[PDB]
């Protein structure tokens, strides 16, 4: 079913955000795993999987709308080198992605693509959950100090 | 069964104490939850539920005694802005309510309302348990230091 | 994640509506229970629980958006003295709350807070369910007469 | 297998009767449901389903006999505005349908389409069951009075 | 609860679209069944059921809003005489109905009937799924040729 | 119980038809089995079994009515040499048998042997099902072509 | 444990190959899904998952060897526009990756990194399995023709 060209463009932009996050979350997860921070490996791995599900949804929606999903272009990752930098980079990426989502959701409504909008709102709700988790972890690092924080990650939850 | 007017007045005062505590414990729980202090969310949530049960018992008793339960007036909440402050506020509220319970229990005895007294004694035993828990947590904050204390709250027990 | 100030104000207003309804439904339920109208006790109790869930969602959303939930102010309850008067008062409260919800949902869309909007639409759906139930009960009182209506409430369903 | 032209015509006429009854029973059920008359929603819904099964049998028989099922033409519904009026309308429709069935059953026999006749006799037996139920309910409204009758419908049976 | 008159008119228009589709899908299903195309009978039958569910939701919503559901008027069926023709007709009907849904969804938003809107968005998501299925089947007829396509339908999947 | 002589004569004629069909269906089944067309073996074998059941019913009915079942005379088989020929021959036999059944059913009614008639109507319903199956397969051969049709028979259904 | 710099460089090159294949296989899978070719969706999806597992192994190995996994650079995808083109492109990518694996396996042996080598040989065995599958499907398209081939993909295996 032929979709709106700019809706497809938004879907590809958001798909692009998801592809960066999939890789960044996954690399962070395995960095945490290497360092023995099992709990952070588990959560970040889960976040990567969640972004994969989102990417899949964008891909299928774009195809249904008769557009071409773009998995070729990959945006900039910012890996970081310590736990705080890594989590802050994931947070910055989530915030940029949420801004893109809000713009796309408003636009989809205006051209009456209510199903694409509904999909995007569910994904945005997911992203805000990730934002909440990242903000909370960053605050905990400050509240309990980095040494206690790292200790609290070595066992799975 | 027409009850003693002053007993009903005490039950409404105690109901009022419970209504403040229900809201204060519940808000504290969700603040703790927001901050990632899962253990404190769990305990404060269950304390809110306990106070709800007490409130229900007062409402039912007042209605049996043919009085009018007052759920309209709400006493002063003191939320606090950090963990120690919030727990100290909960403890102060518990102590104030225990003072009112002791008065009411003595009075109900003087007018031979032994069933209302029996109900309030069970509720007071409940509140002294909350007092014990709050006192103990506050002591632990001082003994292990705030950073260790916060770390100990992030996993459910 | 810092939310829009007016959205947070709306959420607090709606939270306020839920807080009135929680108490009014709960007192109505126990009044019905006292009178032996078991069926009405069961329904109104479950409606009170439903509004508690809504209140919880508002409290959590407000805290996420870095606002301060207001559980201190409690709006006007209208208890009523007979079954029809009590149900009419619950209906009036539901209808006032639905108006507030519609205004907030429109505004959340305007400022692109689609996740707060999604939450409120779910809550509004729940509220219209309560309205449906209340309207239906009030019509039944008129159609079968009060004596038959009361007889119909003494067994749990 | 090429069927008799007038047998196919009768089947389409009967199918036409069932199509009206499907919609009228269904709308009646949901009207009853809206009014809180659960027992009447349940019965009328099941009657709508029964007529759907009959419609299915006619459609399949017409196609087997190489005719064209007519689902385009819809005869007159008579909804009515109160319980007695609605049930009387359903009864009138059943009685007209039964007349048509009797005529078709005699004709099918005359042209030796004994399998179409056998199908129609089973359907007619079903319809007379509905007529029995409707007559019984209408008599009950008169014997116990409308207020008692409505009270008897609020719980599923 | 007295609804918006124009929302009710849209709900009746959409209900009308559903009623045509219910009949058209069901007849197509049984035509496929008669031809031995079991897979196509199964899918089209379930699409008919899906449209019945949508019709039910519209009927219940309209009654809640104190309108009168129109099951009397039935729009034009376009049955068709061969598999491709039939599937194309179902697709054309889906596309017309989606256009009506988009219009109604936009309007309900303007009058703040967000629950009616939410219901219609879910139904639109369902219809776009049917559109996807129909488009895909039509393309398959072209890609594998009609003889292979028909062979692929004779066993249930 | 002494039956009507001409009813018994009809029952023997019908039994005769069944006896030819039992053999023709069984041989067809095993020819298809030899050819590797497992699906056709399965169905035709089942049809032979069905005709055995019918023959058993006629034999038992004739004996109850104090007549002599005739299993000695066997009418003409037309085996055919390819799938289409074989299926057409089964269809022609079914059609001839159905005309005989119709005559016998009308006659039984005229002499008030309603039990023999009832038995024959059930059997006729069964034969029309075989007719529907054969007509459908023959059409499928034409629509998908013989090569696809044969391919579709090699696996069991 | 500090690894050999050129081994890490090989591991990143191989990881790079896997990253292209993950995306190319996944997009191919969802294109096939959109087209109704369920069998090809299932297999290609599985191949994408397999390449994710390989990528995970490289990432973990690189980190153990104290290098930096490169998930930022993504090589050229060649999506293609029809089934044969898409499959040939997957085959070409697999063949390019296998040549890289062979080079890396020989090199790892020369610097005595036998564990990295062992990991890569297992992965190469997996890729040759994908190569066998793709070569086989491409031959089948030719042997049975595209129309039969597409028909064979519409059901899950």
């Amino acid at each position: 079913m032929k979709g709106d060209t700019k809706v497809i463009n938004y879907l590809n932009k958001l798909l692009g955000n998801e592809l960066v996050a999939i890789n960044q979350y996954f690399l962070h997860a395995r960095m945490f795993k290497n360092w023995g921070l099992k709990r952070l490996n588990d959560v970040e791995y889960h976040e990567s999987i969640d972004e994969m599900k989102h990417a899949d949804r964008y891909i299928e929606r774009i195809l249904f709308l008769e557009g071409l999903p773009n998995l070729q272009d990959l945006g900039k990752l910012n890996i970081g080198e310590d736990v705080e930098e890594m989590l802050r980079s994931d947070l910055a990426l989530e915030l940029d992605g949420a801004k893109n989502l809000r713009e796309a959701i408003g636009y989809a409504d205006s051209v009456h693509d209510f199903v694409s909008r509904d999909m995007m709102i569910e994904i945005l709700r997911d992203e805000e959950g990730h934002i909440d988790w990242l903000e909370t972890e960053l605050d905990l690092i400050q509240k309990m100090g980095l040494q206690n924080y790292l200790q609290a990650q070595i066992r799975e939850e």
